[PDB]
């Protein structure tokens, strides 16, 4: 195949030309994004039920929609929330490859007929079934910079005149929004309902009715008379449009003839629909907008367009009101994907600067100077042709690429560059000569390399998910770098090669088979020399914590103030006014904006939980490892610590937002006998207090839902409400609608239909002594309190329940020891778990449910590897016991990784183990062309294995050192790099020049040991 | 023919004609599900001493094997051979009479004293300035 | 049914109209509004796009577009087709 | 009775009925007992 | 193009103090000159 | 229609690329195709 091109440059260069035309239309069409999809397909349903509790949300609403989710296909579990907020959020996780679309559509069409069996109050709000995919692309602030505008002002303007044109502008997924928008707001009095003897059910009851839509027909309509001549089609009664109208409603008339209207007995308000959550940015008051992304879009270009959108809406705004960008990770992932981009150009320019000082001819240098960037060309057609992405972790698999890259075009360019030099051959007869020698073991690398990252791939589930990035984009990037060895590239040395420093003189001038020749005397000496790196190999690796993805500076982090139960809103937005004011006056050099969220936390809902959307400056502009996330983080938890009633904990990000973490655990307790929440509560109690006995073993073990808090019980009595005669149904709606609030119709504002809320006063519903402000009709007209036939008493409830695959559960969030791993920790989770009383049940989910349905899959993968490699060196030589001298050169790459692990601080993550696989690819590559020269000497000549193995050994002793001293100064920037992304390039770079440091130091040595050894026990 | 397409099809064109349909038929459950015409298995279940009777077996093979099996992948539905319990209420005509009753007085008696009622909170949003206090309001539950 | 064009104009169809982003493949929306209270919103799609993967997605976010309707439309139902709009053949029965 | 979903493998589905069946054996009342009098899937199984 | 319409216009109090309820009056309007579906029944076997 | 008329001038360039290397790759002269890819215009020419 090589030889092929004896006489067809041209048609190399053609199908080059093809390599880069279908690399160069594959670029500007491919999407980019930070991460591909790494977590399973996850559908929420949402539900809302308002002013009830966990416990009614729960048996009305959340046992009633998970009793009918069944005949949904590729479900792996389910799990439920009720809060006393009055939401429902039940997610449905799908298994890997499970089309999200199709789940989607098979989870709302049993919900859909679910509909009918759930209360009408939840009804009238809408579930909604969303795909749950939780990446804020970047959130848009919108603020007023004097203020007149409030909360609801900012966020009503923000849904009916931002929210519509961000969701168009191709490349946006969905949006949302951090408020609500305006609603008809009633505020009932309940002391002019005491006087004019009205409930809140006769308020309710003339609201349907006085708003309303009447169908009315036409004028002339169809059959008409004959002779008629006229068409109109006739218009009645609409909705309300304004406040003015809703006061003026009739209520009743009283005997005397006096109309009691709304606003008599009523205030009526313009408000938003819920007052759950209030927002801040910088403590003046702020809207938001989370925005998702599409597929086939990239990160780059939608948010260039976004913003290029906003700056199309800021002249039209009000004269106060401007936007923001609290989060922003675009900024973070163009900066970290060009600092990897320039390490592939600057990796190219260290490739021609190395042959020029081994090599003295420009030529020759400009030949790996075109077959590099092909292969790296062709790398982006074939990603096209998988459907992948522009991504952090399909860019690192290029840098990593680039060793072997580098590799395939050292040798054979060196090659022929050889040949000419001890024989006097014309540079197309030389090239010929180089052919005969590197071709069979340059297909022989092709296929050793194949078994050693293509079963990679096929590690499942949300782990295996990111090795598959990996393990495409180095193979695509093997097997066009052999295409491109065999074709392309000895064409470039049969042309353009032309035939016939004070550093030869000393490099030539080696006493290295001079050391070599005594070490091939002596092989007993340094064979056991060989296993005390077998035994350091195996005890550095043991001991090494493990992890999954580096922590990075993304520019923002977070803080999390969490206040004890019963607390309330100005509670907690006094915490958050202290938290925002620690960023601006103690951390002034580092942060420009803090986006504080009084409502909304980690998964709970309540007034006494609250988040703030610390982003720092540039990175430019904050330079100093002390001035960095891992430092500001930890310096604000220490400044946090003394601030009482709270829990206040800033963090930083993870890489995927979508993940657990490493050496951590996720724990289900599941009551499998109706034992109760009493009954699951002791058995929570039980466990943790057992588990806390073993601090070897088990660290920062708790339960991840909430506590039993006092909820104020109110208990009709039954005789004493009938025999007053008064209706339970029109007790119920009285406390419900005025404590709670009641949606009850709709009206049109601007053209947009907007919600009609009824509650009560909020100086009215404050205390438990204000149920003695509200009375309730009899039959005949007596206004009764609810003292006359109610008491009521305190007691404790949840304030929120889980459900784990239908059945109640407590989620129990551990992590192991430090110096043990996980397995070990989880199996003594459920030897703890077989103690419990009778009834109780445990599972696993999260992290955990993936790790034990994959247990043997890492040595079970790499088995077949190790099989597949032994055979393709088998068939490449001509004996059994030929594979052993190359596959004995494996621990001594990963001895030089293992140690540059440690002495810097870094763990086997998964960047740390496609280092380890791509420098087992080039000792493995660079120990074939060897022993491929020394087994040729013997056949084709007569040297007897002595002088086969030193013949050999000096004539690849020349490229072995060009592609490795290219490739440790191409990741030497990456060992270096601070600040800006440098968090993943410092994991793939150290483990990666460390281990082959040792790689090609000694495994010039170990590999010609090998040689003889080996064959002479088999002679 | 793609059965995951082809049963989205079908109840697209159900949802269309479910509200026409008369409100005891709604509230039973519609349902529409890819399965074959016979049963793949059949798993009993029996009680080898003598403590649970017919309907205490399919109580709880309702109640605890029934709703983990039908999210089996694979599993079209499942057919129950039995019942779950329900809480039942053997009316009497002549006590009915003797007291001037109806079934309908007995159905808005159940509809009024079992329910489980969403009563609001103690300092719910919009709280007045200075509350202290947060607390859910527990009105009537279900009957256990 | 019984409602003014600009009535079902802003609460029946913009409703629908700025959840339809997003949807994959999108060449072109074109809906109408009249006086009898109907509406129909088409949404071409672009060529050798799947018909049936198309129709799942512009339905899983109409679903989310019901709680922000008027409720007298959810009892007639909004529909969603894969849509046409020449005939194929007329069938005529006459007597004679 | 369990009818089988359409496409489904009828061996892959009777073995995840069976891993499901066995998790709540361990939480049964005393003396209830799984028996299996109808299964078609056997002769799937021991035919090929 | 744009037709001529026809606004009736029911005012509230007028009828609030002659003693009209609103929805038999809006059940008048619409049946008498729009038409209302009410229920169905069978002719030569099928549900009109 | 406009993207028809649109997106042909883009197809009778890839159209002209790809049978210039074809024939660069068959012919081998990077002259051949040059001399061959000068006779487009002359029968273009009669078919408009
Ligand atoms: C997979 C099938 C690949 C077939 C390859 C093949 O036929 O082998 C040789 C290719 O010769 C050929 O004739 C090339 C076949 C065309 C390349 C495939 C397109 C024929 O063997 P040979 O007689 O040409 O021996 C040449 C000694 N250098
Ligand atoms: C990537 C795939 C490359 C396969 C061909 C690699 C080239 C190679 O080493 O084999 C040359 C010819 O290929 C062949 O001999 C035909 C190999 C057929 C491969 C079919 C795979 C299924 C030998 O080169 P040569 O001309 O010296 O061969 C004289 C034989 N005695
Ligand atoms: C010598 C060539 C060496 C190249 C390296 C490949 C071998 C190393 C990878 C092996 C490997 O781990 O894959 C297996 C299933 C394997 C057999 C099917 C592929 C073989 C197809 C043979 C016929 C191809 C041509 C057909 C037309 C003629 C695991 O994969 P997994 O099964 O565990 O993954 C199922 C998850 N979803
Ligand atoms: C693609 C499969 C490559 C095997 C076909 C190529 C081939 O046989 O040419 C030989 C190259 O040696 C080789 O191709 C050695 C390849 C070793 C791995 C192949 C084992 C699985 C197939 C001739 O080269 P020669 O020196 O053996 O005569
Ligand atoms: C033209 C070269 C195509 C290389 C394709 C790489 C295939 C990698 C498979 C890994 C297992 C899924």
């Amino acid at each position: 195949m090589p030889n092929f091109f004896i006489d067809r440059p041209i048609f190399a260069w053609v199908i080059a030309i093809i390599i880069m035309l279908a690399g160069g239309l594959a670029i500007l069409k491919l999407p980019v994004a930070q991460y591909p999809t790494i977590a399973p397909p996850a559908v929420t349903i949402s539900a809302s039920y308002p002013g009830a509790d966990a416990k009614t949300v729960q048996d009305t609403v959340t046992q009633v929609i998970e009793q009918n989710m069944n005949g949904i296909d590729n479900l792996m579990y389910m799990s439920s929330n009720s809060d006393s907020t009055g939401t429902v959020q039940i997610t449905l996780t799908f298994e890997s490859g499970t089309d999200a679309d199709i789940a989607q559509v098979q989870v709302q069409n049993k919900l859909q007929l679910a509909m009918p069996l759930l209360p009408q109050e939840v009804q009238q709000q809408g579930v909604s079934v969303e795909k749950s995919s939780s990446s804020f692309l970047m959130v848009v602030g919108v603020i007023n910079t004097d203020g007149t505008m409030t909360q609801e002002d900012i966020s009503d303007y923000v849904a009916a005149n931002m929210k519509d044109a961000i969701s168009r502008t191709s490349g946006v997924g969905d949006v949302q929004l951090f408020g609500s928008q305006y609603a008809m707001r009633i505020w009932m009095n309940p002391n002019e309902l005491n006087k004019f003897q009205l409930t809140p059910v006769d308020v309710i009851t003339a609201i349907k009715a006085q708003n309303a839509q009447v169908a009315a027909g036409q004028l002339g309509g169809t059959p008409p008379v004959k002779g008629q001549q006229l068409n109109a089609s006739i218009i009645a009664q609409t909705r309300l449009t304004s406040t003015e109208e809703f006061g003026k409603i009739l209520l009743k008339v009283n005997q005397d003839g006096s109309r009691v209207l709304l606003r008599d007995v009523a205030k009526i308000e313009l408000g938003g629909e819920n007052y759950d959550i209030i927002a801040e940015f910088n403590g003046q008051p702020a809207s938001g907008l989370g925005i998702k992304l599409a597929t086939g879009a990239n990160a780059l270009d939608t948010a260039a367009a976004i913003r290029a959108e906003l700056a199309k809406m800021e002249p039209f705004f009000p004269s106060g009101l401007k936007i923001v960008y609290p989060y922003d990770t675009t900024p973070f992932v163009k900066i970290s994907i060009h600092e990897v981009v320039k390490t592939l150009v600057e990796a190219i320019i260290l490739v021609f600067l190395v042959m020029y000082l081994f090599l003295q001819n420009f030529r020759a240098t400009l030949i790996p100077t075109i077959a590099v960037p092909v292969v790296l060309l062709g790398t982006f057609a074939v990603l096209a042709a998988f459907g992948f992405s522009i991504n952090t972790l399909t860019m690192f698999g290029m840098v990593l690429a680039i060793g072997l890259l580098v590799a395939d075009a050292i040798v054979v360019v060196e090659n022929v560059e050889r040949v000419m030099a001890e024989e006097g051959l014309p540079p197309k007869e030389a090239t010929r000569k180089s052919m005969g020698q590197i071709q069979g073991a340059l297909v022989g690398i092709a296929m050793v390399l194949s078994a050693v990252f293509v079963p990679m791939a096929f590690f499942g589930g949300s782990t295996g998910a990111i090795y598959r990035q990996f393990s495409i984009t180095i193979v695509s990037a093997m097997a066009l770098s052999v295409l491109v060895a065999l074709i392309l590239t000895p064409a470039l040395c049969a042309t353009m090669l032309k035939p016939i420093f004070n550093r030869m003189f000393e490099k030539s001038t080696h006493h290295y088979t001079d050391s070599v020749g005594g070490i091939l005397r002596s092989t007993g000496r340094y064979l056991v020399l060989y296993l005390i790196i077998v035994v350091g190999m195996a005890y550095l690796f043991v001991r090494l914590p493990s992890s999954f993805l580096p922590d990075e500076d993304q520019g923002v982090f977070m803080t999390m103030v969490q206040l004890p139960a019963g607390a309330t809103q100005e509670r907690t937005q006094k915490v958050l006014n202290e938290v925002t004011h620690y960023y601006l006056t103690k951390e002034k050099n580092n942060v420009e904006s803090v986006f504080a969220v009084n409502g909304f936390g980690f998964a709970g809902r309540g007034q006494n939980t609250g988040i703030a959307f610390v982003s720092l400056k540039d990175w430019a502009d904050r330079p100093g490892e002390e001035n960095k996330v891992e430092a500001i983080t930890m310096r604000a938890t220490r400044a946090f610590s003394q601030i009482k009633d709270a829990m206040v904990f800033a963090f930083n990000l993870p890489a995927i937002v979508e993940l657990g973490t490493a050496t951590g655990f996720d724990f289900e307790l599941i009551d499998q006998a109706g034992l109760g929440h009493e009954k699951l509560t002791q058995a929570r109690n039980q466990l943790l207090a057992e588990a806390a006995k073993h601090p070897d073993m088990l660290t920062s073990v708790r339960p991840n839902g909430l506590e039993d808090t006092p909820q104020f019980k109110i208990d009709i009595d039954q005789e004493k409400a009938q025999a007053l005669g008064v209706s339970i149904n029109d007790i119920n709606t009285t406390l419900g609608a005025a404590w709670g609030g009641s949606y009850v119709n709709d009206f049109i504002d601007r053209g947009r239909v907007k919600k009609v809320y009824v509650m009560s006063e909020a100086k009215y519903r404050m205390l438990p002594d204000d149920i003695g402000d509200w009375y309730v009709r009899a039959a005949d007209g007596q206004m009764v309190p609810f003292s006359a036939f109610s008491s009521s008493r305190w007691e404790y409830g949840s304030p929120r329940l889980e459900r784990y695959n239908g059945l109640p559960s407590m989620e129990i969030l551990g992590q192991a020891a430090p110096g043990k791993s996980t397995g070990e920790a989880m199996e003594l989770m459920e030897q703890l778990a077989s103690k419990l009383p009778t009834g109780v049940g445990y599972d696993w989910t999260g992290m955990s449910y993936q790790e034990r349905l994959s247990g043997n899959q890492a040595p079970s993968l790499y088995a077949i590897s190790l099989i597949v490699v032994f055979l393709c060196l088998a068939a490449l030589y001509e004996s059994w016991s030929i594979p052993f001298s190359v596959m004995l050169v494996v621990p001594l790459g990963v001895i030089g990784a293992l140690l540059a692990a440690t002495f810097r601080g870094l763990t086997n993550d998964v960047y740390f183990q496609v280092g380890l696989l791509t420098t087992i690819g080039l000792s493995a590559k660079n120990a074939i062309l060897i022993v491929e020269f020394a087994k040729d000497l013997m056949d084709k000549e007569g040297k007897g294995l002595i002088e086969a193995t030193l013949d050999a050994v000096r004539m690849r002793l020349r490229p072995i050192l060009m592609t490795s001293l290219a490739f440790i100064l191409g990741v030497m920037p990456l060992v270096i790099s601070t600040g800006a992304g440098s968090g993943a390039q410092n994991a793939v770079g150290t483990g990666v020049m460390g281990g082959m440091v040792t790689a090609t130091v000694l495994a010039i040595f170990f590999v010609p040991v090998f040689f003889v050894v080996v064959r002479r026990r088999f002679s």
